[PDB]
């Protein structure tokens, strides 16, 4: 019984319970995860700390997140490629081997673009309900997160670190989730939406002055050396009122960066929110 999906790349034709599933986005396979499906090729090269079972030889290599192996991609002959959007310029390229179905967070709509994903593998993979007892799950927990933070007030700063240098993420961006659905007052709430973020300096950090620091090791996940602590924790930054009150919260960049809008990566983020607050 075949069916055919709508996504931002366009419109793909696919069997249900398709048979050989690659997957290039980590959201998605710790939702397959999440939900009892089996996948057939990951890209171990960049595998998150709590995927690492995927590294198992029962799984085929399909390279890296920015690097995939088209060749032996190929020689699988999936049935489902899945990719997000690290790899969205590599559409065709894909669409070519097998169906490929683009599934990326619109980060206007955080939730609404995850639920859409979610419910797509529901369809794909018969995986309706458990996919709603899942969102109903992660619903419950925004609310309470979203209690909490009305709770009090005080600004929130999000940043990203990488090689000493450090750059900003405020709502609207791939970290908005914090403001825009959990109720975090931004600190800078016009923060020009990018990528790897708007650049900035500590001049800027100890000015804004926040009182909760989020910070989000890229070095840790991308050259596999975490720099965070000492990027940040430098004398301009210790003046800040988070310092102080020690609302520095490290975020896991396996979840947050490599790997979020899954089942499992979207409710362990709102966890280390409500702990970085409560
Ligand atoms: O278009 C993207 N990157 C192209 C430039 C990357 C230049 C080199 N990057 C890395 O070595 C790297 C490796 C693994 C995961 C990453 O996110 C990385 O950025 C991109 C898109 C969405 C999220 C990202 O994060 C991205 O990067
Ligand atoms: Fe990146
Ligand atoms: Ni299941
Ligand atoms: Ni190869
Ligand atoms: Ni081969
Ligand atoms: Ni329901």
């Amino acid at each position: 019984e075949e069916i055919t999906i709508k996504h931002e790349l366009g419109e793909t034709k696919v069997k249900k319970k398709p048979e050989k599933v690659v997957v290039f986005d980590f959201g998605v396979l710790d939702s397959l995860d999440k939900l009892g499906v089996e996948v057939t090729g990951v890209p171990k090269a960049n595998l998150p700390s709590y995927l690492e079972k995927y590294k198992d030889s029962k799984y085929e290599n399909v390279g890296g997140l920015m690097e995939p192996d088209f060749e032996k991609i190929n020689e699988i002959a999936p049935d489902l490629i899945i990719i997000s959007g690290r790899q969205a310029n590599s559409y065709e390229k894909f669409a070519e081997i097998a169906p490929t179905v683009y599934m990326g967070i619109d980060t206007k709509n955080y939730i609404d673009s995850f639920a859409n994903n979610m419910k797509t593998l529901g369809k794909i993979f018969g995986k309706e309900k458990e996919v709603e007892k899942e969102l109903e799950s992660i619903n419950k927990q925004i609310e309470a997160v979203k209690a909490k933070a009305e709770k009090t007030s005080g600004k929130a700063l999000i940043v990203l670190t990488t090689g000493g240098k450090v750059s900003a993420y405020g709502p609207g961006s791939r970290f908005g989730i914090i403001h825009d659905v959990l109720g975090i007052k931004p600190v800078d709430a016009n923060i020009e939406v990018s990528t790897h973020g708007q650049s900035i300096s500590f001049e800027y950090i100890a000015e804004k002055n926040p009182d909760y620091l989020f910070v989000v090791d890229r070095d840790a996940v991308v050259a596999g050396k975490p720099s965070a602590k000492q990027t940040i924790e430098n004398e301009l930054v210790k003046k800040t009122n988070a310092y102080k009150n020690n609302r520095i919260i490290y975020l896991n960049p396996n979840y947050w960066y490599l790997a979020g809008g899954g089942l499992i990566s979207v409710a362990e983020m709102i966890n280390e929110v409500e702990k970085g607050i409560e």
